[PDB]
C-alpha cells in the first residue's frame, strides 16, 4: 500500500488524505512545496523534486491543473518514466488524452485516463465513481488502489474514453440546465414561480430517457423513418417556442441556435425524416 | 338531471382532431364534424359521426365546439365569416400557439359573444382517451367547470388558471426543454460516434444524465423564486471552463459548434457581466435582458 501522487490542488489534497486514512504510505510532490504542509503533519513523505516523488513509487496519480502541465514537469525528466504507471485525472479532451498516453508510452511509462464524477468531498465514498480507460491489463493491475478513491467504471482501452463519457454528459447537462433558466425566464415574464414550473419542468427531464431508449436502436441503424415523427412538424413546434420566446421580452439566442439547427436539416432535404435525422448536421 | 349533454362538435380533423372524434364516438356521444378537407371524416362517418358541410352548420349543432387546427390564424380564418354565429357557444382551442395568441382569440371570441378555454394538449392521438394522459386548460373557472367531465373523455385535465395564454405557457415551456435538451442528446451522440462508440453503448450514460437533471432543479428553485445566486456550491467562472473543454471536444471531434458555441457565448455574457463567482443559475439574468 504505497502511492505518490503529483498535484496537491483540492482534489489532490482529497486523495492523498483518503489513502493516509487507508494505510497507505503516500508521497508528494507540488510546485509549491507549502501546499503539503497540512499533508505532512498527518504522515504524508513531501519530495524535493519529480525525480523523487516518481522513484518512490510505481504508481503515480497526476491530479494537475491541466495536461499541459504534465508535460511541463515530466518533459525534462523523460529518462526517468520507465516501469512508472501514471494515472491522469486532469479534465481535458479526448484528444488530449491520447496524445499523453502516446506520448509517455515512447518513453516507457503506462498511462490511466480518469475522469472525475465528484468534487473533493465525493472522494472516498464508493457511491462516487470514476471513469477509466487505457490497456485493460494496466488497469486491472492498480484497480484496488483506485477504488480506495471512488467506485470505478473502466470504458476501454482508447485513452480517450474517460474523458469521452464525461464531456458528452457535460454536452447533456449544460445545455439542458441552460434550456431550463431560459423556459424559466419566460415562466416569470408570464407570471409564473419557479415553484410552480418544478414539477412539470421535472417531469419533462424525467421523460426524456424514454425518448433516448425509444430512438437508440434506430440511431444504431441510421434509420430517420417518420413513422412516429417529422422534422417538418418538429420545424413548426420549434417555431411557436422562439415567438414565445419574442412575445415574452426573453433572450433568443438558445431556442434561435435550435431553430437554425432544424432549418438546416429541412434545407438537406429531410422534411419527411424523423428529427433524429439532425444528426446529420452535426456530423457536419 | 346533472352531467353534460352527451353532444359534441368537433372542428379539424387531422390525426389529433380524428383521435378525439373517436374517443367521443366510443363513448357515446353524439358527434358533429367538420373539416376543410370533408374526406378525412369518412372512417369517423362510417362509425357513426355526423359531418355537415359547412362551418355554420357545426357551429349551429352544439353549444360546446373543440376545435384541432393548425394554430389560431387558422381559427380566425375559418370562424371571421361567421363571427355572427358565435353567440352563446364554448370554443374549447386545442391547438399549439404562443401566450399571446391564446389571449388575443380569447378576447376576440368574448367579443362576439362566445367563451374560450385553451387546452395545451400534453400527447400524440395515441394518448387521446387514456387517464394517463394530460391537457393543461386555462381560462374562465366556471366555463371550464361546466365541461370538465366533457373535456376528461380526452384526458386528464390539469386547470392552470384564468388567464386563457396559461395552458400554452405551460406546453411551450415543456417544449423548450425537450427540443433543446433532445438535441443535446443528438450532439453528443454524433461525438461519441465520432469517436466510435454507439448510441446502444451511450444510452445508460446519457439517461443517467437526463434522470439526474430534476435534482438539480429541486436544489436550485427555491434560490431562483428569491432571485439569489450565491455561489456557495457553484461557480460560475468553474462552469464556463468546462463548457470550454465540451466546446474544444466538439471541435476535435469535427462536429458542428453552433449548439455548444451559444452556450458558451452565455456563459461569457454572464462572466462579462459581473456574475464569475456566482451561481451558474446566474445566467437567468442574461436570459431575462
Ligand atoms: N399530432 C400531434 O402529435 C400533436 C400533439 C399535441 C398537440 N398537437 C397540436 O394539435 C393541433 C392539430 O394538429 P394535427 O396533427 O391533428 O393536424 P394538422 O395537420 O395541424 O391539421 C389540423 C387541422 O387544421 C386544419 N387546417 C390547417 N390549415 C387550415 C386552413 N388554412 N383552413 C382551414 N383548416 C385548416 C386541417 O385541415 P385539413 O385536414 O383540411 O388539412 C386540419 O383539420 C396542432 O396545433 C398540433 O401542434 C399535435
Amino acid at each position: 500500500k504505497s502511492v505518490t501522487v503529483i498535484g496537491l490542488g483540492p482534489m489532490g489534497q482529497a486523495m492523498a488524505d483518503v489513502f493516509l486514512e487507508y494505510g497507505y504510505s503516500v508521497t508528494v510532490w507540488n510546485r509549491t512545496s507549502s501546499k503539503a504542509d497540512q499533508l505532512v503533519a498527518k504522515g504524508a513523505i513531501r519530495v524535493s523534486t519529480v525525480n523523487e516523488a516518481l522513484a518512490a513509487n510505481e504508481l503515480v496519480i497526476l491530479s494537475l491543473t491541466d495536461y499541459n502541465v504534465m508535460y511541463s514537469i515530466l518533459e525534462p525528466v523523460s529518462e526517468n518514466l520507465f516501469g512508472k504507471v501514471l494515472v491522469n485525472l486532469s479534465s481535458d479532451t479526448p484528444e488530449k488524452a491520447r496524445k499523453a498516453a502516446k506520448w509517455l508510452e515512447d518513453r516507457g511509462a503506462r498511462h490511466i485516463t480518469g475522469g472525475v464524477q465528484v468534487p473533493p468531498s465525493g472522494i472516498g465514498k464508493s457511491e462516487s465513481y470514476t471513469y477509466y480507460s487505457g490497456d485493460r491489463v494496466v488497469f486491472e493491475a492498480h484497480r484496488e488502489t483506485l477504488e480506495v478513491l471512488t467506485s470505478s467504471d473502466y470504458r476501454g482501452e482508447d485513452p480517450g474514453l474517460a474523458m469521452l463519457y464525461y464531456q458528452i454528459q457535460m454536452d447533456i447537462f449544460w445545455t439542458a440546465m441552460l434550456s431550463y433558466l431560459h423556459a424559466l425566464a419566460i415562466a416569470n415574464a408570464n407570471g409564473i414561480t419557479a415553484e410552480q414550473f418544478l414539477p412539470y419542468a421535472s417531469a419533462m427531464m424525467s421523460s426524456l430517457p424514454k425518448f433516448v431508449e425509444f430512438y437508440t436502436p434506430r440511431l444504431d441503424e441510421g434509420e430517420h423513418p417518420g413513422d412516429v415523427d417529422r422534422l417538418a412538424m418538429g420545424l413548426a413546434s420549434v417555431e411557436h417556442v422562439v415567438h414565445t420566446t419574442q412575445e415574452a421580452g426573453i433572450d433568443i439566442a438558445l431556442p434561435a441556435t435550435v431553430l437554425e439547427v432544424f432549418r438546416r436539416g429541412m434545407k438537406t432535404g429531410h422534411a419527411s425524416d424523423s428529427f433524429t435525422s439532425l444528426i446529420e448536421i452535426f456530423k457536419n
